């Protein structure tokens, strides 16, 4: 017999302790190694209630990289609160590996295995286990990136979508992979990134048709985001240490729905840190080609308001909340205390 519970969890992982990379050291000196040969237990004939958006494995994973971060990359010039914080910023190895999320004795993560499970309510197909699937704390806004797919088709989720100021977390169901380059050798932060453009046009359109599966079928609208910092107008994320802002306005445009979609994007020293602290500025780019491919798993929306007497409904990249991030992955899981 077990009652849904909150409870201090540990992590474990497959670091290597003698890596660099910042990562694997963290991990090295936080979490422990991982189980060879997982216990999992499937529950016949139970139905369990969960609720992502208030789930505090979530709260719990962003106190961990919060930790990692702060550990690890430590940017020159900290602007926090009025006060200035002047550090050395050498350069690091920077790329995120899977960290499982464990509970201690006399606790269980329950795991729901139903097969659109949108992340709030019942769960038929419910399991127990003792950690996580390997989560890499892959930070970024608009496009969720190396996450998990979608098993059967893709899956809209939110707290409440009647709601517009609740994010949307699009959950995809097969990876547009996104070809992200600094080139070696005018202007070093210059970037960009590549998508196949077929491939990720059918995802989109796919996407639409989901959309309007949870909107009565209303036509779907998609727009570039109107206002707000670059860290939310543009695709942000981290390649190799440094922090690319990239401009996704070919990519959501509904113009097309052919070839490869080149988004100009550029390094930025000067970032509003996604801890909420303040503003910070990080070293200049190292040389050479910095390059990082990655699967776009996700997409991270907000619905414009005011469209309740019309027939469109307009979708526009968002992100801000890092807590989302954390989300579309631990939204099948949730910790009961065993009685
Ligand atoms: C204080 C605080 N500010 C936050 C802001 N979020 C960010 O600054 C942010 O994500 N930065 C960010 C930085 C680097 C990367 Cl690679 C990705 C994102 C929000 C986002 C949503 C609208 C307003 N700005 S998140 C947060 C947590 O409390
Ligand atoms: C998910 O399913 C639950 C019922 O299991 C339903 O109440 C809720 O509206 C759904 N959420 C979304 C975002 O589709
Ligand atoms: C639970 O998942 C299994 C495997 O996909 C499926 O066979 C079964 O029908 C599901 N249970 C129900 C009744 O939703
Ligand atoms: C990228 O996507 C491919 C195709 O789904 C997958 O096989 C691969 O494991 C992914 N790589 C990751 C998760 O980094
Ligand atoms: C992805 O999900 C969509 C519905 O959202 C479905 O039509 C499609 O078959 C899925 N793709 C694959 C290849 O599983
Ligand atoms: C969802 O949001 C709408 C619009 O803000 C609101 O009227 C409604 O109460 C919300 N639903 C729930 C379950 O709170
Ligand atoms: C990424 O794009 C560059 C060209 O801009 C190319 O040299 C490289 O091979 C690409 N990577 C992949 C795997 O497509
Ligand atoms: C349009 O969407 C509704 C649900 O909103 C669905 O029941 C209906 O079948 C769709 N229209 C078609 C395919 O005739
Ligand atoms: C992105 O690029 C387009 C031109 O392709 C430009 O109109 C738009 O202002 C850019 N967005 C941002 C946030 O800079
Ligand atoms: C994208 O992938 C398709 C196959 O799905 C391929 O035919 C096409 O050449 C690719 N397009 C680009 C931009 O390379
Ligand atoms: C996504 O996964 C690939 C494959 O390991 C990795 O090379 C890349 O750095 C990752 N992208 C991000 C944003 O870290």
């Amino acid at each position: 017999v077990w009652k849904d519970a909150d409870t201090t969890l540990f992590c474990a992982s497959d670091a290597k302790a003698h890596e660099t990379e910042v990562h694997n050291v963290w991990a090295t000196h936080a979490c422990v190694p991982t189980d060879p040969n997982p216990q999992e237990i499937h529950l016949e004939n139970v139905t369990e209630n969960f609720n992502m958006w208030k789930n505090n494995m979530v709260e719990q994973m962003q106190e961990d990289v919060i930790s990692l971060w702060d550990q690890s990359l430590q940017p020159c010039v900290k602007l926090t609160g009025g006060s200035v914080i002047k550090q050395a910023c050498p350069k690091i190895s920077f790329d995120p590996i899977p960290i499982h999320y464990c509970t201690p004795a006399g606790y269980v993560i329950l795991k729901c295995n139903d097969k659109n499970f949108n992340g709030t309510g019942p769960c038929k197909n419910v399991s127990s286990v003792q950690c996580t699937h390997g989560i890499k704390p892959v930070v970024s806004t608009q496009l969720l990136l190396n996450g998990s797919l979608a098993e059967e088709e893709i899956i809209i989720r939110s707290e409440n979508l009647t709601n517009n100021a609740k994010t949307i977390i699009v959950h995809l169901n097969k990876s547009v992979e996104i070809n992200c380059t600094r080139p070696s050798n005018g202007d070093i932060r210059k970037a960009y990134c590549e998508i196949n453009g077929t491939k990720w046009n059918k995802v989109l359109k796919q996407v639409t048709e989901k959309l309007k599966e949870h909107f009565n079928n209303k036509t779907i609208i998609f727009q570039p985001p109107s206002g707000g910092d670059l860290e939310i107008t543009m695709h942000s994320f981290n390649c190799r240490g440094e922090f690319f802002y990239c401009n996704t306005t070919q990519l959501f445009n509904n113009t097309c729905i052919n070839g490869t979609i080149t988004l100009p994007c550029k390094i930025k020293q000067i970032i509003n840190m996604w801890q909420g602290t303040g503003q910070a500025m990080y070293a200049p780019p190292i040389d050479g080609k910095i390059n990082c491919v990655s699967n776009i798993t996700g997409i991270l929306l907000t619905r414009d308001g005011g469209a309740n007497n019309t027939s469109n409904e307009t979708f526009r990249p968002g992100g801000g909340n890092i807590k989302d991030n954390w989300r579309s992955e631990l939204y099948k899981y949730k910790v009961v205390q065993i009685e």
